């Protein structure tokens, strides 16, 4: 009975609730707009019209029952701030809030929100990376310098071996996976071929990988 | 270098432009809202007030020249749609568009957008995984079943060795990295220690990692 | 049981439904504005308030029953586009859509509308023809060059014969009908008189007719 | 040549002005919306921003000089009405006005408009005929009962001769034209062939043509 | 059973109905605004919310029963015009309409309104007369030259006689009434005194009276 | 001559200014609406854009100089009230204000307006008298009971003599004027004829005139 | 049964009613906005939605029962004025009204409001005093010159005696109270210590106190 | 001298600025509304149009220099909040903010405002005391129980001596001042007379003063 309540059904909030529901958790959907509540009614355990800045409505939902509450209101700063503050004063263990700008972040930080999230901003960065470097499909940064990257293989690697493309010595990186025709190879061994348009998961330093990307592929 | 046009300086569009500019690419920042143009003036090569649905304004920007055009308008479907169409007829190589819902996705597809992105939806899914599992700090899905996961170490893992935690045989998963106090250990050998509250990077099957999480940590 | 549904009750949509009803077909009238639905309630088999961009409402009407659906929404491009797309995905055989401008035409074309109609634009042309040439009551173009025209006869034709006004040799046109005092003569024979203010239906080349209009009448 | 003023650059008004200009007549394009004036600047002799209900602006345009004035305002009854009245008192020869509904028609009639047009309504009727009868591509009504119709030929008509299809005796109707692959056959002789998917132009009584359609094609 | 219906409850319309009711006539109060209908509910025989431009509502009131209908809508020209036209077509014997400007007068005149009234304009004149000439309390014009005026008497007439102030010979006017301390004297005889601040009713030529006003009072 | 300020160029205010200007008095026309200032520019000595509630603007107009100030604002109570107060504190001799309702009258009274006018209300009463009695063209009430009335002559009065119609004895009323075909007969002698459709001017008691109307005409 | 009614529930009005209720008086809460009425429903004897400018609603509340009525509407001048006037005419003994500016004060004064209050303006002054003089916690003016002030004691008074800080001779002021650690001493005697950060209540001339504030503390 | 910035020229903010300026301190008057800047131009050292939430505008005002900044925005929570935060990060010594409700208070507290004021609420309490007790003209609370009160003398107190009214023993309270006809008697001796309608200033316990009021006056 770990209960989640998602306040604000926007694209971000909507997705969290829709997803949490798919996982088979208990989720309460909360939105001031009636139509939204109708929309996500299928995708939550309970859907309720509520003005989340209004304390008595908030109490009527039985919000003190929830371990996690998500304020997925990032356009209306005042609604967002007021709801978060209410939840803090109502002693909610985890208050996760969508933030709009650096300033909205600060107030939320100050009023005691447990996690502040910038979904647009973060993906903006991620896509910009993929934009400049048309080779990066996906990735994850380990630290400021070290990073795991998923790469779409060019024709300058078609049918080449792991040992052929020596990266652990030649480029200081390690290869972790190949994905060919949907089939997946993990921690692939020294003799393994890589074909054009496969998925390649290289791990190392950011600059090291980009080096490899230059002369390698 | 590479020429990029970012039409619509939202929170998502704005990040792309800000980030790409930090990478030092030629970025044209376009918005109909004057104050947005004024806001991102420091973070672009050229920031211009334009109505991106108005064709003559689009030629006045000289958009035909650009390799990549990003429509970061995702609230106003009509603006988004109408612009993408304009850019298509104008023979732009790569048109990447921010989408709002499944149907706005569909029209973009049908008018031939090159890449459609749902930043909020995708991020929603990500955070939702992090919500039901407090241990996962981050992750990347290699495929429907296989995934590389970043985990926050608990007390059950303090002073534990890689050989002690036999993931490679017991769980079919492999550890890739350990982050201790900001210091970073890549593709670490079996003698190495994991201290609590550190970043642990495991790789394997989804159901297999969850298995490790349960009995392991 | 060929069923027609007319979505959007404007002047154009309204007329289609009002007319189709007069013919004794089955017609469903659909408009988001309640008053419109009340208006055309007499002139349809069934009149229903619906927001046609909303799929569940659209399904509740039982729209999959209709062989022909007409989206007579030309001011609101976004409502028009979204409805058409919905209907395409719901596998409607014939989707006829009112278009507003060249661009709205294109998107509709791309999303797979079966016939795009520009009722204002077309009549604008037709009347402009009648405007310059005060003699043309009505007409129909056969091709870019050839055209059937209905003409109001001047005093320079009063009581003249078919043979007198020889057009098949002298002007390369053929006369098809005279309409005098409401009485109608078809394929009128060589001796037939034509009186002032009668209706004359000439068939030929566009330039040929205008020639006739100059020296003839 | 002839002087025309088109007040109200709608989709209907706009077409008149665009078309008349292609014919090379002197067309004054008037609208209260600046952006409309800007849009049709290429398609007129003089395009002016004016409030057509304001009398002094109407003298500043010098409208008394024009032979033909077209009020293409059909949404805003008050603007339409008030303007027509202004033009009447200003002794304009021909005032043609776009009408919205039967009552807006009535006032225009009563304030002495010279020609009232319902472009959407009329076109609605036309398309509706085409809807119930997929064969009719176009048509012109000579009177309440007699009409010239353009038909799309089916398989039942392929390789058929004009003498084979005796319309002149069997159905009281006469064929006027055949269009094959863009090529055009006018007032064709009895030996001529009709191939499927061609344009066929028949003339007669309405009920008679429908009769031919039924058993013939 | 002479029935009156007052459509439009403004200051002017409201007063007509309120007054007609006081006289003990049958009056129907009609206004689109519900509150107005509530207001005049006491002051009419029947008060009904109706949109007077809507024919079926108009028919539901049973408007064809009324000998006199008053359209007391002078701000909204379009509502006024449309209602009047409706009433004309519904064959109402007397249609009295409040007009706003010279143009609104003309259309009403043309569509066949039986009496057009300019309540503001008329009183504006009347008060302006009283303004310049602080002596004129009230008056009524007989023709362009001849006029009956009510006058407040100065100290230069206090205790003077009818014969003393000879106006029928000296000024070509005739005196008709004196009103002293509320008591009224009619066709007052040659010996009658007039005191300061009495009411004096002089009849004659406009210029004649003003002459009297100069040297007399 | 005399200085007048007309604040608020309504239909009522506008008439005062237009009329007073025709009389050739110095009239200052003030309105907050620019287009009103532009409209009455021809009909005043000085027409100025001003917010009459703003004190400094009121000194910039130099209103202290004027003998008469007319507040012809009767829809906007707050504007009306606030202005009148401003003018009072500014020691203006005569403040005449247009009032909307009984309570707006009351405040004006209490803030010391010199004359309060209800043009619509008063005119409403007048026309209402004319409605129930088609014979009364015009009138003036001398007091609660005594009144001078202008009557439209019927068939019952055609070719009738003043001596024949003994009003002075039979009805206690006196005839004052006869208007025949525009020609005017003042204080007419007993031999004089009244022809039908002429203006008749009777004087007496209200109930007495109605009495004459009934049996007389 | 001294009844109070608070019309207008703003911050000021709300506080009056909330407070009067705490005291255990009978209070009627009145606001046009429904939500406000719901808000103060707990904090009044009776809470009622009413438009206070509407007389019949006002009468339905039974407003003639109240000894005191408070019009706590200071933003909307017209609503405030109209309500006050209504209450005057309904013969309410005490009409206390919140005023917005000097002008709104005047009209209220003129229409006979019993007390006019400027809550913002007054506190603005009070705080500005505390602002310049960081030593003044609170105070009360006796007249234009004489004033009782509460003062926060500096380190230049820590552990000093009443006789030590002789003010009745040295500065012409008298000390009335010390407040130390919450404990209160009144009319404190000559030997009494004063510690840093205590509360000191000095009484005298305004200039006298400020003198003391300079060399004393 | 001391530098003060008053952001938001409300009725409360406006008074602070007007008063502080009368005291002759350097006051910067900031508002987003141009007309407010224009209004208080006479009552400040520098009056500037600025959006106080916009950071660059805040540096353009040079706000870092000021010792005291007052946020007198209390309707617009978001503006208020966002500004206070800006000023905090900009290291301003004293930030005094006007608050609207308990929750707007809370955020200000949490973002570290130095003093939060509720001018309406506080004043509401004050007047409410004056309402239930017509005798109290003014007062100051020394603590929860002890208070100095200004009283309006009744008939029961006329010609009464300080010794006659033994408050110091009978009621535990002490009289501090008597105001007679504007003349002022400070810390008055026992022989002194109180005449009716004078200001009386008593000091003691709250319940004790009420006791005196009951039996005394
Ligand atoms: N006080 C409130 N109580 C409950 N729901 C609210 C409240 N205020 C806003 N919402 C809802 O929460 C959602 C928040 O999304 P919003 O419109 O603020 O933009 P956004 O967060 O940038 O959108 P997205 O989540 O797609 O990025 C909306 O559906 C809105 O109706
Ligand atoms: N026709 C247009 N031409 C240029 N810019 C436009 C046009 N229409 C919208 N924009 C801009 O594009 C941006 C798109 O953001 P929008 O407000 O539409 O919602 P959103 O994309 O969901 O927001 P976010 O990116 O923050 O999630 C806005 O900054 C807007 O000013
Ligand atoms: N989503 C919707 N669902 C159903 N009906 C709609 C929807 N959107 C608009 N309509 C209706 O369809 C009609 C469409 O006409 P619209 O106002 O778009 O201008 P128009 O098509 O140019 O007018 P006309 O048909 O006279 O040329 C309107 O009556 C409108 O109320
Ligand atoms: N007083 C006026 N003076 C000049 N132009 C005007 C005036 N009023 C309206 N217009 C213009 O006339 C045009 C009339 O089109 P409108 O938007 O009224 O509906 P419509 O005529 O039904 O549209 P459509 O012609 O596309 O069917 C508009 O472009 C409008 O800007
Ligand atoms: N279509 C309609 N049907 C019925 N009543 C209407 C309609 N349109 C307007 N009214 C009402 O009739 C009244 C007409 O007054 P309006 O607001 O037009 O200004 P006005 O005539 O200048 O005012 P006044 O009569 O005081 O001079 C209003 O009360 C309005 O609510
Ligand atoms: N503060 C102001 N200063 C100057 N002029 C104003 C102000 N407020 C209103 N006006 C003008 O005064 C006129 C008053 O007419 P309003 O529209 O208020 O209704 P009304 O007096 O009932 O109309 P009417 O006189 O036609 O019956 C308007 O022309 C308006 O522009
Ligand atoms: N006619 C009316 N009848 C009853 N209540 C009203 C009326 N008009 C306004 N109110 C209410 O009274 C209150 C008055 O506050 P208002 O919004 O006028 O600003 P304010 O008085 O400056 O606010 P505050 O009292 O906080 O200083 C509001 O809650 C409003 O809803
Ligand atoms: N971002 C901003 N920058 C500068 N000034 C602002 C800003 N936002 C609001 N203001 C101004 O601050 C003032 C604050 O008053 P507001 O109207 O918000 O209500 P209030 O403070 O309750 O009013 P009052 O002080 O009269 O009780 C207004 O004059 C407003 O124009």
């Amino acid at each position: 009975n770990k209960q989640f309540a998602v306040i604000g059904l926007g694209r971000f909030g909507g997705s969290i609730c829709k997803e949490l529901h798919r996982m088979g958790h208990e989720v309460l959907a909360v939105d001031i707009n009636e139509e939204k509540v109708n929309a996500y009614a299928s995708y939550a355990t309970h859907a309720v019209i509520a003005n989340a800045t209004e304390e008595n409505e908030l109490l009527s939902l039985g919000i003190r029952n929830f371990e996690y509450v998500i304020v997925a209101i990032g356009a209306n700063i005042q609604a967002s701030t007021l709801t978060t503050l209410l939840l803090k004063e109502l002693d909610i263990p985890n208050i996760w809030v969508k933030a709009q700008n650096y300033y909205h972040h600060k107030v939320l930080e100050k009023i005691g929100a447990d996690r502040i999230i910038h979904p647009e901003k973060d993906m903006g960065v991620k896509i910009a990376q993929s934009l400049s470097d048309e080779n990066v499909l996906n990735y994850i940064d380990l630290s400021d310098e070290y990073s795991i990257v998923e790469l779409l293989a060019t024709r300058k690697l078609d049918s080449k071996s792991i040992i052929d493309l020596n990266v652990r010595a030649k480029y200081g990186c390690t290869i972790l996976a190949i994905k060919h025709h949907g089939d997946i190879c993990l921690s692939p061994a020294p003799e393994d071929i890589i074909r054009e348009q496969d998925c390649l998961v290289i791990m190392g330093h950011k600059k090291d990988i980009k080096r490899f990307e230059n002369e390698g592929m």
